[PDB]
């Protein structure tokens, strides 16, 4: 390699190592100064960036010194050691995207069991556990397969995971690292997208019928209430009520909160409403045989008057299990409920006819940043590890198809993974990209 080749890798690749190193910093530095960024799911997020750091600033500079070099000069114990470390790193943050996935769809999906469970605490032991099994499954293989096979046939100057022999074998470690965990992501998030725009429907649904208060007020009752229909205590006391508000939301909210933190009570709301229903004999045979847009109105029935209000229809809700949704229109509508709220029982009636948003004029799905960070961060793994193992798949169809440079090139793609994942919280996030200019900003002054 000539002189003026060897500068310009160093340049290149010491430039981007240090756009990795500053990016994850100023991820983990985030978490830390900002207390609104310290939620249960950014603790993986931390995992993650601290995953990044180890690519930066180990991996990086010294895949680097290996390709100006032209071989492997630190010796055959630091080869085994540093390829432990690159290979565990990187699975590590595999597995943290799976605990970013998993994590978020059964927030969404059941935001009243999961969110009992979903604790610092919880996150810090699978956080622990991912990188445990990083540890266990790649590591003892890199170190111990010489003394199993009987002979190191790594070559002085060479350095490469032995275990690795036929492309098969490698073929393999890609189904298990990228294949199988993009498939089960992307399987994740179609869920988790749904869901979403199932319960923003639901939400936008009671919103125009029951009505969305930003401030403690009183219900018919006289008990402290807040959004849509939430009960905060029935102890006549509005320091109590500002008590139970608070230990719900996570901050002094003061009796005012946010449409998202009122969406987020709303949520349990319909889960607590759902299991009820479907533990409701009367209830759960409808319930299971109606679609998304009728399952919705029969809610909005449940939020109104209750469990056994609801079950009171017996001949209604038995012609609706028989998909005679005109003939159901008649009966509900020649009730107390039609007389005491007639225009949002027409429209409620009207759904469960039409079996569409058409009494209502809905909005499309609003993505939410945790929602879009999730999709950035998939993307941003298949895009820069996808030439990689792609190049796997290519040599099990035949030997040495790849040449060395392209393994070189698609490792260096690999490797900016690391770069461009705090720059998807940067651009999805607006907290995290506020403090990462305060950061930045502070730091050159002084
Ligand atoms: C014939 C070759 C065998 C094929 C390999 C089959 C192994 C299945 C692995 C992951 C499934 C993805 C689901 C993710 C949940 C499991 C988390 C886990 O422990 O997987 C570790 C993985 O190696 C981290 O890259
Ligand atoms: C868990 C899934 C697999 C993830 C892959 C595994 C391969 N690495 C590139 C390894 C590059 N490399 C060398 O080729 C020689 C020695 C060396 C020392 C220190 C750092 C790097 C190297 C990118 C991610
Ligand atoms: C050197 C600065 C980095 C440039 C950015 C990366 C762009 C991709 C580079 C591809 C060119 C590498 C291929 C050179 C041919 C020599 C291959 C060989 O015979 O070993
Ligand atoms: C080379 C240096 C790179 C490291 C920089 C990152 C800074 C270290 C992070 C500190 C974490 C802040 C301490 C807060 C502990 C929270 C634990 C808890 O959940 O109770
Ligand atoms: C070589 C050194 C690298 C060590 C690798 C192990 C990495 C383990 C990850 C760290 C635990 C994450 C803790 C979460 C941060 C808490 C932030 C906060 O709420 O204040
Ligand atoms: C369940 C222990 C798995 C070991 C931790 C390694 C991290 C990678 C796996 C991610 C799955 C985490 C999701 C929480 C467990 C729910 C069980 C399930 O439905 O799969
Ligand atoms: C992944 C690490 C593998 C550990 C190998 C050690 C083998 C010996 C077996 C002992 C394991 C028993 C420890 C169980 C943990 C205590 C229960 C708990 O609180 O979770
Ligand atoms: C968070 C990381 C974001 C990734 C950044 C990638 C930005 C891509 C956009 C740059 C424009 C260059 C692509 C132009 C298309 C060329 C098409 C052609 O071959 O003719
Ligand atoms: C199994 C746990 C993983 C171990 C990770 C530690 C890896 C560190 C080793 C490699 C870097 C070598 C340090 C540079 C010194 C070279 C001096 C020389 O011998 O010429
Ligand atoms: C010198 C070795 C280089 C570092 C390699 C890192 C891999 C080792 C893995 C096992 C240690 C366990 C990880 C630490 C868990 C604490 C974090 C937490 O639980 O929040």
């Amino acid at each position: 390699m000539e002189t003026v080749e060897m500068v310009a890798i160093a340049t290149v690749a010491g430039l981007l190592s240090l756009a990795t190193v500053t990016g994850n910093i100023l991820l983990m530095l985030s978490i830390k100064v900002n207390r609104q960024l310290q939620t249960v799911n950014n603790y993986f997020a931390f995992s993650l960036a601290c995953a990044d750091l180890i690519i930066g600033a180990f991996s990086m500079n010294l895949y680097t010194v290996y390709i100006i070099m032209g071989h492997w000069a630190l010796g055959a114990l630091a080869c085994d050691l540093a390829l432990a470390l690159d290979y565990v790193a990187s699975n590590a943050a595999v597995m943290n995207l799976l605990l970013i996935s998993f994590d978020r769809y059964f927030s969404v999906t059941r935001p009243l069991s999961y969110r009992a469970k979903r604790t610092p605490r919880r996150a810090l032991l699978m956080i622990g556990l991912a990188w445990l099994v990083s540890f266990v499954l790649w590591a003892p293989a890199i170190l111990f397969w010489q003394y199993l096979v009987g002979e190191r046939t790594v070559l002085a100057g060479q350095c490469y995971i032995q275990f690795l022999s036929q492309p098969i074998i490698t073929f393999g470690t890609a189904m298990a690292t990228f294949y199988l965990p993009v498939t089960v992501m992307c399987t994740l998030y179609w869920r988790i997208y749904r869901e979403t725009e199932n319960r923003a429907n639901i939400f936008e649904m009671l919103r125009i019928d029951e009505g969305l208060r930003l401030k403690i007020y009183k219900d018919t009752e006289g008990y402290y209430t807040i959004g849509i229909g939430h009960l905060l205590t029935k102890s006549p006391s509005l320091n109590a009520a500002k008590s139970e508000l608070d230990k719900a939301i996570g901050r002094n909210t003061n009796g005012v909160i946010t449409k998202d933190e009122a969406e987020k009570l709303f949520n349990q709301d319909v889960d607590a409403a759902v299991r009820g229903i479907l533990r409701n004999a009367k209830l759960k045979p409808v319930y299971d045989s109606l679609d998304a847009v009728r399952r919705a109105a029969l809610i909005n029935m449940v939020f109104q008057m209750g469990e056994t209000g609801v079950a009171g229809f017996t001949n209604s809700l038995r012609m609706l299990q028989q998909k005679r949704w005109d003939e159901a229109a008649v009966n509900l509508a020649k009730s107390r409920w039609y007389n005491q709220t007639p225009n949002r029982a027409k429209r409620v009636i009207t759904t469960f006819r039409t079996g569409t948003w058409d009494a209502y004029t809905f909005s499309l799905v609003k993505e939410k940043a945790a929602l879009r960070t999730l999709s950035a961060i998939l993307l941003a793994f298949i895009l820069t590890w996808t030439p990689y193992n792609i190049m796997v798949l290519v040599s099990t169809f035949c030997k040495d198809c790849v040449p060395e440079t392209l393994w070189e090139l698609g490792y260096w793609l690999c490797y900016v993974n690391a770069t461009i994942n705090p720059m998807c919280y940067a651009l999805c996030n607006k907290a995290f990209r506020d403090t990462f200019r305060l950061l930045l900003l502070a730091r050159w002054d002084h």
